[PDB]
């Protein structure tokens, strides 16, 4: 909540959004200013509210890990690499049925190393996506993740 112009009211607010700081992944103690470190100035944030997360190996995951019962919402998947990191692989999915694509990346897996072998800048493969929890907020964006941030 939080208390209104009289000493009198307090106004209901509806929801919360951590937003990380004394960390080394952002820029916050720089960029704001000093009145807005007490709070009384209404400022603009960025709500992530879920990621997407994969498992595109489905032989490793049915008979032996079907019991998470957290991957009822699988509905399909396409998949691409257009740039290769240190640990993790670039991809390209679309949302439901071609609706919108967008990018993502991914730690693969032991599982999932046998379906990549070294991924052509523009070879295409299957997919399967699912949706998990995430309540952040940044400043302007992640300089990794272009994906569907609210501004609030």
């Amino acid at each position: 909540g939080r208390v209104t112009a009289d000493g009198k009211h307090i106004q209901k607010f509806s929801e919360t959004a951590r937003v990380p700081f004394y960390d080394k992944t952002q820029k916050h103690f720089d960029i704001l200013d000093e009145q807005e470190i007490a709070g009384e100035k209404p400022v603009r944030m960025w709500v992530k509210r879920f990621i997407k997360r994969l498992s595109l190996v489905d032989p490793a995951k049915h008979p032996q890990k079907k019991q998470d019962n957290k991957w009822k919402r699988r509905k399909e998947g396409i998949a691409t690499f257009i740039e290769q990191k240190n640990g993790s692989y670039y991809f390209n999915v679309v949302t439901n049925n071609g609706c919108t694509s967008f990018h993502l990346w991914h730690k693969p897996d032991n599982f999932d190393q046998e379906k990549l072998e070294g991924i052509q800048n523009g070879e295409k493969l299957d997919c399967w996506v699912r949706d998990s929890r995430y309540q952040k907020a940044f400043q302007e964006i992640p300089e990794n993740d272009p994906d569907g941030w609210e501004c609030k």
